[PDB]
């Protein structure tokens, strides 16, 4: 198992609320710390609105809230591909610069997003050093240290 948490930087001020119009970075469109629990998670806030498929695809209803983001994978919006490290073409596939845990992880740590949405071993591994300078967006609108995970994360994965 695995905590899906939402990497910051200290830097920032900004709480879960106010997520729109903020650019992100995500390991890759369908996975799950990386897609699934965070757009869910902001689905049932309603701060998305995505009521059914009815009412669109979930990446429409994502690139309306977001001003731009890195989604490896994503397939019909641009505005998910803008913030994407790489060569025109293969910048947005799957397996590209920002893609992964690494990936999302850079893309915050390069200015590309101002948040990333990784999980709980993802700061100590990519930049042991410079853990002090990221924290957490919490869900009760709150930011934690990057070692309080276990109080500051949105959802426990399985795996
Ligand atoms: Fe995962």
């Amino acid at each position: 198992s695995y905590y899906a948490v939402a990497v910051v930087k200290k830097g920032t001020d900004f709480m879960i609320k106010d997520l729109r119009g903020k650019t992100s970075c995500h390991t890759g469109l369908g996975r799950s710390a990386g897609w699934n629990i965070p757009i869910g998670t902001l689905i049932h806030r309603g701060d998305i609105e995505w009521e059914g498929i009815e009412s669109g695809s979930v990446e429409q209803a994502v690139a309306k809230f977001f001003s731009a983001s890195c989604v490896p994978g994503a397939t019909t919006e641009q505005k998910l591909c803008r913030q994407c490290k790489g060569d025109a073409k293969t910048k947005c596939l799957r397996n590209a610069p920002y893609s992964g845990y690494s990936g999302a992880f850079q893309c915050l740590k390069d200015g590309k997003g101002d948040v990333a949405f990784v999980k709980h071993t993802t700061v100590q591994e990519n930049a042991p050093e410079e853990k002090d300078e990221y924290e957490l967006l919490c869900l009760d609108g709150t930011r934690q240290p990057v070692d309080s995970y276990k109080t500051c994360n949105w959802a426990r994965v399985a795996a």
